[PDB]
């Protein structure tokens, strides 16, 4: 009953599994959704993409020609999908809107930790059998002082775990969350809590007003070899200004998770670490991704 | 008069020695120490009978089974690391793992983004286990509650080993090594707990057998295994998911000062702990 | 035409040829199956390579797509059925052989660079790490080296080879004038294998060859023997070398696959062998 | 009583002393010459006229500023195919059962055209290697072999080497002549792809110059072998190889250095 596109086997395990209590009939497409792949759906009364998937006018008309009723999207982000036209051709489309704040929280310290004690250089040298420690002079965050911004669910679950290391917690949101004051957070001006920080975690959305948040001002205040790890927006640090500093040494070490050679030369140069945006990639993450997406068409059986 | 050096011992032990003043050398080879009172020595260096008139030996670990012990010599060491730069480490290695960031790496400094065979485990539902009450482990223990974690643990909610092993899907052990200890983790609990159950060891090896860590590796009873080490490991890590550190475990500023004072100050002293 | 299992090199190497023929190109990056197969309306002409399938809906399916011709652009078509194709009135096509210079020039490169170990030292290296434990190599100067096959790419090879200074065997069950020539010296393979301090297989896949490379190969094998094969996998009862590596009667294998060196399949990956290969596809396609 | 041991060192030392039947893996240094108490030594260790004098109190190489011509020669090409071909990128690629191919497209060198700087023993050994594999063989040295031109080499005008040549290797020694001989000025004029391989002393290459050539995407490959992070930067985003004077690390080589030293 429904053919999904872009797949990559976690796509498959778990759409699979939470199928099994909606009983859809799935078809797996691994190719990028197209005008012209566009035909493949035929049959279909609904369609399954990713965000590189191809909703311009054209592909939705074409899907149209093929009896498709209802466009989902496996993830919150529908930039492709053009879907002024898509109204005008009655086509209902969907989305998840949110992923599992836990699972963001938790692989932005990962980052973190794995940054912080270079086990990510570890590794390259153990599995060769190299067990030399020269370099992996890690800190610990026992005492240190941990600046978040923003303090959405992501941004607290972040604060609950930070909490845990024994760190002194610093957050940034015009609006202070209860929850987040139970846990002994202090909202502070960004000046503050970039010179008092030695990690700094992003878990905020982008706005004209925060666009490049993180610039060469910012950097400047910020104590020498921080820690930054963004798994929020990339537009909220500024990449020249990030790459200047990291050469002069202004930041210790940089996570970003990549959303969809700068990279060789910075990763191979420097304690920074790229994950192409993966932060949602747990089975819960993607088990709920699915119940979501799934649940989604079926309601369009009946509102 | 320092030995088996690298370069973070020299770094910290000079820092720390500006309050001290003690003249210092270093040499980076195994146990030539003429014009010394005392030396320092890790883990390697070798203090049997067989090792110019130097007064004292200091350890800088905890260990002290390398040498010996009449010749007029006093022997001091440090009895502890600091218990959350371990513990730390030991999440450490757990997050690395979970997520497969160590492999990402692999990919992402050549600009390889795929992320299929990454996928990992939220850990705020799920059960955890750790062995050892120490210092380190709870300090471990406390990490873990951060995440949402349901804590049990055996030596929070107390509780007998099979009971843990059941339980728990992620297991940490942080004890020391005793008879009753040796080959803790054996085939009798690797086929107790949970399939895909994540492990990892910062305590020392003999918790663990082997060989029959391995055959559950392959059996699949083990989803991931950490171990800080005191061809194997080319195959291991290369077909499983398996991440080895070398002993990397107080590898920390904060904690190679944290050394380097105590054994410094040990060497001041009154007496101390020998 | 359209293509299918576009990788970038087949892209780029099928454009530049094409500036000779002038077909229109449409690239596809995905496989060809009886579902993509629709994929193909308004095209005269369809292009793919081994793991797409030929199977025979595909081919209907095809067929009712208006595809007169299948081109392909390796030397093997196992995945085409040609009879159903024959019935069907679809002319298939294909590229006969590789460079094999190329595939030669591999099996080489790949041997230098286990017996160097270069491949690594470049992990250590672009650490800066310069140690060299472990890198030793041996010198090929002097040595014996036998080739299995002597077909084009045997021949290729036994040159470069001889380059080296190395002495030279081979087997084939039917020599070749040319190999004779550079005063190569045919033998058994026990000979061979006795003899031999290097082997490189290059032979074609045949019922009699199969599992070629067996226990009982590799125990009369010298110790240390470096062992490279671009030839057909099957050539080598991987089993028996698993055990022969932990027993360290073999000192470095590499293979050319879809110390140990594992490449997939990337012999004939050179500009020069695709170019040749575009080219003789679209003059396939041509006529 | 042999320092700056490594495994290598010692395994063919030994093996050759048999014969002879006369180890320290750290430095030696004046603090380290106690242990002496007729040397083995390389060029790391430390030769100051103080550690001698401490020496006389109680070289395995070339090279005292403190090999097989055909090994060198060996590893140069083992280096120049594995850039072609892109074989270390694999490795990596594969060890984790990555079997893509994308940008691991190499040339077929045959027909090719090759250059040597050089006909040493080494150059010769090298232009014998080249001549398997098909290539058209040019060499630049002031004086010309007998041996090389017997394998057919033609010599010629460096800069008709640099235009004409896909493959340049250099197997020459530093002359106050060919210092930096290959500079902003050789780049330019040679064929764009050009694959280079340097096992000989390092200056014979402008380093920055080099750089630029290489983004500026002159130089298709480039290979070095370096004799005792931009080492990072290019071997990560460029097509370059380096190896630690790894060039004459073979059974043999080492043998044959162990033989002469025990007998020297």
């Amino acid at each position: 009953k429904l053919a999904v596109y872009s797949t990559k086997q976690y796509d498959k395990k778990y759409l699979q599994q939470v199928n099994e209590s909606f009983g859809f009939e799935l078809e797996f497409f691994d190719f990028l959704l197209t005008e012209k792949t566009a035909k493949t759906a035929n049959g279909c009364e609904a369609v399954c993409i990713f965000v590189n998937d191809d909703g311009s006018r054209p592909v939705l008309e074409e899907l149209k020609k093929h009896g498709v009723k209802y466009i989902a999207l496996r993830c919150a982000g529908f930039n492709n999908v053009d879907l002024d036209a898509a109204k005008e051709l009655g086509l209902k489309v969907v989305r998840v809107p949110a992923y599992d704040p836990e699972a963001v929280a938790e692989h932005a310290i990962g980052m973190m930790m794995t940054l912080n004690r270079r086990i990510h250089r570890a590794y390259q040298r153990t599995r060769d059998a190299n067990f030399s420690l020269e370099g992996l002079t890690g800190f610990t965050m026992y005492g240190k002082t941990a600046g978040v911004i923003g303090t959405g669910k992501i941004g607290v679950a972040m604060l609950r775990i930070l909490k845990g290391f024994g760190m002194r917690l610093l957050a940034f949101d015009p609006y202070p969350s209860a929850a987040a004051l139970e846990l002994g957070v202090e909202y502070v001006d960004l000046p503050t809590l970039f010179s008092e920080s030695d990690v700094i975690s992003l878990h905020c959305p982008l706005t004209p007003e925060n666009y490049h948040l993180l610039n060469e001002a910012a950097f400047d205040q910020m104590k020498n070899g921080v820690m930054i790890v963004n798994t929020s927006r990339g537009a909220l640090i500024d990449s020249q200004a990030a790459i200047e500093a990291l050469k002069n040494q202004k930041i210790g070490s940089l996570g970003m998770d990549v959303y969809e050679d700068v990279f060789r030369r910075l990763s191979a140069c420097h304690n920074v670490l790229f994950t192409g945006h993966q932060a949602f990639l747990t089975a819960e993450a993607l088990t709920s991704i699915s119940q979501t997406t799934l649940q989604n068409l079926s309601n369009l059986e009946k509102g």
